[PDB]
């Protein structure tokens, strides 16, 4: 089987993906996160505290006839960004772009913190990390992807995130026509959960290329790029105006800027971000400063290429018996 859908900006920034996923008999379709750094399907609910759902849809689990609860079981999870959310489990068949998993695990959110409430365009998560950071008890549950691993004509997945435009996720096959060269794979440790993987290097614009290994994740869950403050100090040096401001909470830079593009190291290949990519609009309505997408991991311990380092790429996450990640150019 394979399966194929289309992910949205959430905004004219990019701050997230949704993706249109069906849950349940008959379907209730609600537009989750695709999340390549966590390992829970977790979804807003007729159970969510009713003053902190605010124009979400909600899954209501009575009103499919192949819902079941998961007796006795709970989950609770707390992301890199300080946002939480917490609930109880049912079992339900969940499709994704005509993939379809039974029994999956749906966690029906009983409280989300406010960053959930406030974005009205998200209605839960779907986790694509691997399934030994799920957090039900006390049974761990499956992803979505190990649960139809098997059935996938080709046990991968693969991320094509648009800027400022639409891109797709793909189960169980790679469409060559959607990247240009070929595809270079890299080792990944799954040894914290993630899809971990080392970079050879990077550049600035149209500066030679620094070799150096950079350990990070691909975390399609986050918006920005968070590498060691060694090289978001080299790029943003070559940014007239740009500082690092405490009171902002990272790198801004004059809106009127130009901003050099970025590349990222994947073995012997290298991809691009180009630089309007690393452009987050003014830090406040009407600013002149504007927020950088290159910030310093100093302060999370661990490199994040997050979407905006994963949408200059096609990217393959492949889950043989011994996972791999692939990057090509588009």
């Amino acid at each position: 089987s394979t399966g194929s859908a289309t992910t949205t900006p959430i905004d004219s920034l990019d701050d997230a993906y949704i993706t249109p996923v069906q849950i349940g008999t008959p379907a209730q379709t609600l537009n989750l996160d695709f999340d390549t750094g966590s390992s829970d399907l977790w979804v807003f609910s007729s159970e969510t505290t009713a003053s902190e759902v605010d124009g979400q849809t909600i899954y209501t689990p009575s009103k499919s006839t192949t819902a079941k609860l998961l007796s006795g079981a709970t989950w609770s999870i707390s992301y890199g960004d300080g946002s939480s959310s917490s609930g109880d489990v049912y079992t339900d068949t969940v499709s994704v772009g005509g993939l379809t998993v039974t029994g999956q695990a749906v966690e029906s959110a009983k409280k989300v913190s406010s960053s959930f409430t406030e974005d009205s365009t998200i209605d839960g998560l779907l986790g694509l990390a691997f399934s030994t950071l799920n957090t039900v008890s006390p049974t761990q549950q499956k992803t979505f992807f190990d649960n139809a691993k098997a059935s996938l004509d080709s046990p991968v997945f693969t991320a094509d995130l648009g800027y400022h435009a639409p891109g797709t996720y793909n189960f169980g096959f790679i469409d060559t026509t959607a990247y240009t060269g070929s595809i270079t794979y890299t080792a990944v440790s799954t040894k914290q959960g993630f899809w971990e993987w080392t970079s050879t290097g990077y550049a600035v614009g149209s500066g030679t290329f620094k070799s150096t290994s950079i350990d990070g994740i691909a975390d399609t869950g986050t918006t920005l790029l968070y590498l060691p403050a060694t090289v978001v100090s080299a790029y943003w040096a070559q940014v007239s105006g740009a500082k690092s401001s405490s009171s902002v909470g990272g790198y801004v830079f004059p809106c009127s800027a130009t901003l050099p593009s970025f590349t990222f190291g994947v073995g012997s290949a290298r991809i691009v971000i180009p630089g309007d990519y690393i452009d987050f609009g003014p830090i406040s309505t009407g600013s002149s400063s504007c927020f950088g997408g290159i910030q310093s991991s100093a302060g999370i311990g661990i490199n994040i290429f997050g979407d905006v380092a994963l949408k200059a790429a096609f990217v393959v996450f492949n889950g043989a018996t011994t996972p791999t990640l692939g990057f090509a150019s588009k």
